[PDB]
Formats: C-alpha cells, sequence, structure tokens
C-alpha cells in the first residue's frame, strides 16, 4: 500500500497473508474454512495465517493453517486478469475471536464514489520497494466506470473496477494482490492490478466480487 496508514494490530480481521515461505500475496477470510484471493495469486503449498499484523514477529494471536484446496475461477484468464479470483480452503477451521473474523459477501454492488478500505502488507513505494512489517490500510473511492475505462483503454472488464486516485499518490501495489476491498462492510473487491502503483491517471483495478457471489456460494457449498 501506497500513501496508506498502518491499520493498528488486528483491526482488519479478514485479512490474511498468504505465505509460500514468505508473504506473497492478501487473501481475505469470507467463513472459518474459506478465504477468498486473487487467481494471479494461485501456487501450491499455501499456508493462510490470520490474526496477522506484524508478518515478521510472532505477537500471539496468529493462526497459521495449511490450505488443503485452492480454486481458481474456471473463466479465469491470466493475460487480461478477467476473473481474477480464487477461493482456498483451510485444513481446519479458523477460530472466529475478535483479532481474527470473516467478512460478509454483498449482496449487491458498491456506488461509484463509495470509499472502501484496502489493506496489506505489499510495496509502500510508488518508485523504489519498501515493504512494511506491520499491516497498511488506504481508503479510496470507487471511480467511476467511464473514468476507469479511460484510465485502461481496452483494457477494463464488467468484472473490473478502479478505485484510487487520478492524481496518484495512493494505491494498493505489488504484494497487496489477493487482498481485501471492503466497501460498506462487505468484500467488494480483490487487489488485482495496475500500471505500477500509485501513478498518476493509473489508478488500482479490483476484481468486483458482487459478480461471483453465486460461484462462491456454490463451490462452498460443494467442497
Ligand atoms: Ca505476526
Amino acid at each position: 500500500i501506497v500513501g496508506g496508514y498502518t491499520c493498528g494490530a488486528n483491526t482488519v480481521p479478514y485479512q490474511v497473508s498468504l505465505n509460500s515461505g514468505y508473504h506473497f500475496c492478501g487473501g481475505s477470510l469470507i467463513n472459518s474454512q474459506w478465504v477468498v484471493s486473487a487467481a494471479h495469486c494461485y501456487k501450491s503449498g499455501i499456508q493462510v495465517r490470520l490474526g496477522e499484523d506484524n508478518i515478521n514477529v510472532v505477537e500471539g494471536n496468529e493462526q497459521f493453517i495449511s490450505a488443503s484446496k485452492s480454486i481458481v475461477h474456471p473463466s479465469y484468464n491470466s493475460n487480461t486478469l478477467n476473473n481474477d479470483i480464487m477461493l482456498i480452503k483451510l485444513k481446519s477451521a479458523a477460530s472466529l475471536n475478535s483479532r481474527v473474523a470473516s467478512i460478509s459477501l454483498p449482496t449487491s454492488c458498491a456506488s461509484a464514489g463509495t470509499q472502501c478500505l484496502i489493506s496489506g502488507w505489499g510495496n509502500t513505494k510508488s518508485s523504489g520497494t519498501s515493504y512494511p512489517d506491520v499491516l497498511k490500510c488506504l481508503k479510496a473511492p470507487i471511480l467511476s466506470d467511464s473514468s476507469c475505462k479511460s484510465a485502461y483503454p481496452g483494457q477494463i472488464t464488467s468484472n473490473m473496477f478502479c478505485a484510487g486516485y487520478l492524481e496518484g499518490g495512493k494505491d494498493s501495489c505489488q504484494g497487496d494482490s489477493g487482498g481485501p476491498v471492503v466497501c460498506s462492510g462487505k468484500l467488494q473487491g480483490i487487489v488485482s492490478w495496475g500500471s505500477g502503483c500509485a501513478q498518476k491517471n493509473k489508478p488500482g483495478v479490483y476484481t468486483k466480487v458482487c459478480n461471483y457471489v453465486s460461484w462462491i456460494k456454490q463451490t462452498i457449498a460443494s467442497n
């Protein structure tokens, strides 16, 4: 996250770190057994880390649970990042508490102008590289589809939305991928892509979670 703020330990209790020997992606806990992340974060041997603040220090509220199963959206296109969404099942249920908690799926899509909360452990510089150890947060508005499509001509599908700041300076970035965009207490977005981070006229592009609820519910009901 570029140009954000320190969330505060476990103030984002649905935030998870995907770990494959190292943090590589975020995710969102949607119930005690299932995490939503980005399909582009797919890899084998995922360990899900819940209750994280400092990802480099065991602080005492973590739960580390291996993934049993990863399910990439059947129409995920790695070239266009259309349908950049995947589900990860935990080998054992998380214990939900004040520090580890699920985020609601949306019943309806969020409106342009809505301010959302984006979070993760990704790069904090638009040019440099500097990874934080503690969870960073950003408040960012959903942009109109017209401004989104104008920012990324020929590249925005109906399964994507833009959020952020056209002036630049504030954005999600590498290592935030898969993480949550929460608006009005519902998971509306997944950190997906963007051209660099926090660049002028290049806002973040997010998977549009409300298009996937039916798939998520059906998948969870069968796996
Ligand atoms: Ca920790």
